[PDB]
């Protein structure tokens, strides 16, 4: 913190315990969520602001460089391959992947293979050259449970059958229950700590994202309210997979309304990638994207099993 300009061991001290010690939160601060601290006054929380910038080197980018910032993205596989492809390679870092569909689809087993998938090194994508193995060294998941049905035992089952041991899998991954929008949010606005703490959180999810929030705004002369909050926690998610480079999930509920998504427009412009799960004959299931930034719409077929997500 002290290499910062402006920032003395007194500074320091009061950023941390603001919980500002990372040079990119520092960089992409406001004078205003700076100044709120103590002895941080205007000048001094602009001139660290300037100087983590500087220090990340935040400026224009061209040619060459910009095929490297590209390429710290790293993927996770999800166990189809089928889905990968259509993923462009897998679950992309630095983006908020939704999973939407209609009860049974499978949004929550695609969930809970990610967390057992992440403990599988060989399922992380990426270039050495852009992302070191220590980057993606000792990974962490979050699972927000907001409706109750993160299942270990679905955890262990699916590690088993990959050749993985199950309790790992339970022991890098984080589950915190939330019974309602407040929850949900404080809890993704924490994973901050964890990472803090030393846990190399990689991935986050949300599941559900919107479920919660539905039942809470439910007259629709409160739903500016709903997509007011429902777009400061799209927010928080994206600037976590940015900052944190790692992979946010969110599975969606469906409504008539030959279905869409539930969330409104504050959902579909956060979401990076949007996904329409739907489900074939028996275990068959098939993965519609229907939104991205560079990839054409395509569908992907697979199954849900004993050994989960698999074809
Ligand atoms: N151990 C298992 N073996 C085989 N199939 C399983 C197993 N566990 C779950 N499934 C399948 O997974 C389906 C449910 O998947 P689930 O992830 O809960 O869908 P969902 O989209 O999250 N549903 P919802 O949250 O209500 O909208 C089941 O009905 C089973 O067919
Ligand atoms: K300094
Ligand atoms: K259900
Ligand atoms: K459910
Ligand atoms: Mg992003
Ligand atoms: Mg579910």
């Amino acid at each position: 913190l002290t290499d910062l300009p402006g920032v003395g061991p007194s500074t320091a001290e009061k950023l941390v315990e603001a919980g500002y010690i990372d040079f990119m939160k520092i960089a992409t601060a406001t004078v205003g969520e700076l100044t709120d601290i103590e002895g941080i006054s205007e000048k001094a929380a602009a001139k660290m602001i300037m100087g983590a910038r500087d220090l990340c080197d935040l400026g224009f980018k061209s040619g060459i460089d910009l095929l490297k910032q590209r390429s710290t993205v790293w993927k996770l596989s999800t166990s189809s391959s089928e889905l990968d492809s259509v993923l462009g390679g897998g679950l992309e870092s630095q983006s908020v992947t939704e999973f939407a569909g209609v009860f049974g689809s499978g949004k929550t087993q695609i969930m809970h293979q990610s967390c057992v998938n992440l403990q599988n090194p060989e399922f992380l994508f990426y270039d050495e050259e852009a992302v070191s193995k220590g980057e993606v060294a000792q990974p962490k998941a979050v699972y927000i449970d907001t409706e109750g049905t993160f299942r270990p035992e679905r955890i262990m089952q699916m590690a088993e059958h990959a050749g993985i041991d199950g309790q790992t899998v339970l022991d890098n991954t984080f589950v915190a229950r939330a019974y309602n929008s407040d929850m949900q949010m404080l809890f993704a606005e924490k994973i901050e700590d964890l990472i803090q703490e030393g846990n190399n959180i990689k991935l986050v999810v949300i599941d559900s994202l919107t479920s919660t929030f539905r039942n809470e705004y439910t007259g629709r002369g409160k739903l500016a309210e709903r997509q007011q909050k429902l777009g400061r926690h799209m927010a928080t998610l994206n600037k976590l997979a940015d900052l944190f480079n790692c992979v946010v999930l969110v599975t969606n509920q469906v409504s008539a309304k030959a279905e869409q998504a539930i969330g409104g427009h504050i959902v579909g412009h956060a979401a990076t990638f949007r996904f329409f799960v739907r489900k074939g004959k028996g275990d068959k299931r098939v993965a519609k994207l229907y939104d991205s930034p560079h990839l054409p719409d395509a569908e992907a077929i697979f199954r849900i099993t004993e050994k989960g997500i698999q074809d």
